[PDB]
């Protein structure tokens, strides 16, 4: 029985290596990574791989790994797939911990924009969780944390983390992680998967996929929002993505909104993430 070596980047930046039978479905590898991580609330998470175009794709747990990675390396990342709107409702602290790790990477990477003060506040909870109570012995007037808090670090930001860290004395890791999530969950781009697209007129937009629905970022004035219940049908064809917007009260007909994606693979990827978000966040 021939086995393929899999390498998984974990959310703490370390690497997990295992083997699976070469005809394995994604679920087999995902089950091994989750066991390694001691993670039971697995439904929020998944594995990503880079396709031949270097795009991030979700590994489909129901399909053979080899039919997804195709000609590429069996190299994956462990990621949050479905960002819970209310992390306080997750049953385990360790779930909230991985969610924190993911969001810290979302912030550092610039995928999750954040004000100065929220960067410092989120940083201060991470430091409280990881080092415990503020200690002046470690931090002089010139202190710079090993911790990555933001796309761009300034001394002002490091100083503000320390000032907020002072206020969290006696806070337990689970308690600091819950506070981290209470603040992070409110950010306008929390759990928004962004896709480059063009509207029916060829104007460049972004499409956001999240728990609530589909967001159209047309310009800074007017953001269109389609709550999942208002969406009956999601389709793709060639380079196009279509949504069928439920008829309003006393309207005779469904309406159709069409978007152009860079290529057919980009259209299919957006279609699958929408269908997956719609199925997941319906059961709420
Ligand atoms: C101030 N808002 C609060 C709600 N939330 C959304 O945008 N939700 C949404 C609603 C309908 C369709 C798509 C998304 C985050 C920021």
């Amino acid at each position: 029985p021939k086995s393929m070596q899999c390498k998984v980047i974990l959310l703490d930046g370390s690497e997990y290596t295992c083997d699976v039978e070469k005809r394995s479905r994604g679920q087999v590898l995902f089950d091994k990574v989750c066991e390694h991580l001691n993670l039971l609330e697995k439904d929020y998470f998944g594995l990503t791989y880079r396709d031949a175009e270097n795009q991030k794709n979700w590994l489909d747990p129901a399909k053979e790994i080899k039919k997804q990675v195709r000609s590429g390396a069996w190299h994956f990342s462990f990621n949050v797939k479905f960002y819970p709107p209310d992390p306080a409702q997750l049953s385990e602290d360790i779930t909230r911990y991985y969610l924190c790790l993911q969001l810290r990477d979302d912030i550092v990477s610039g995928r999750l924009p954040c004000s100065f003060v929220t960067l410092a506040l989120l940083g201060s909870y991470t430091v409280q969780s990881e080092l415990g109570d503020y200690d002046p012995d470690e931090c002089g007037s010139d202190y710079i944390s090993e911790f990555r808090f933001a796309p761009n670090h300034t001394k002002e930001l490091e100083d503000k983390v320390i000032e907020l860290h002072k206020s969290h004395r006696g806070m337990t890791p689970a308690e600091a992680e819950m506070h981290f999530l209470e603040n992070a969950k409110k950010l306008s781009m929390y759990g928004v998967d962004l896709h480059h697209a063009k509207d029916s007129e060829g104007v460049e937009i972004m499409l956001g996929v999240c728990a609530s629905g589909l967001l159209i970022y047309r310009d800074r004035l007017r953001i269109n929002r389609f709550a999942w219940p208002k969406v009956l049908k999601i389709s793709y064809k060639r380079n196009n993505f279509y949504i069928k917007i439920r008829p309003g009260e006393f309207e005779q007909f469904e309406s159709t909104i069409g978007f152009k994606l860079p290529n057919h693979r980009a259209a299919k990827r957006l279609w699958k993430v929408c269908v997956e978000h719609h199925t997941f966040f319906r059961l709420l």
